[PDB]
Parts: C-alpha cells; structure tokens; sequence
C-alpha cells in the first residue's frame, strides 16, 4: 500500500476578495453563489514570455 505523504487532496483552490451582499458578490458580481474563485492567478501588467 501507498499511504503518501500528501497534506490535503485540494492544491487548486480559489477564493473570494468580496463579499456577498443582495445574493450577489463585490469582487466578481456573479449570477450564482457557488460560483467558481474569481481571484484568479493573473495581472495586467508583467515580463511578457517570448
Ligand atoms: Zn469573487
């Protein structure tokens, strides 16, 4: 057997930098409540890649 040596089977996880006001979030403002992380990993401005 493989027990591993893992901490938790969720690596990819994402949240909300809002809150949720009149069933709908600030940060992102979508349709849906469980809707999926808007913060995601990204930015406008950085080292383009070549
Ligand atoms: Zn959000």
């Amino acid at each position: 057997g493989s027990s591993g040596s893992s901490g938790n089977p969720h690596l990819l996880v994402k949240y909300h930098s809002g809150f949720f006001v009149d069933g709908k979030f600030l940060c992102c403002q979508q349709s849906c409540k469980a809707a999926p992380g808007c913060t995601l990993w990204e930015a406008y401005s950085g080292p383009s890649s070549g």
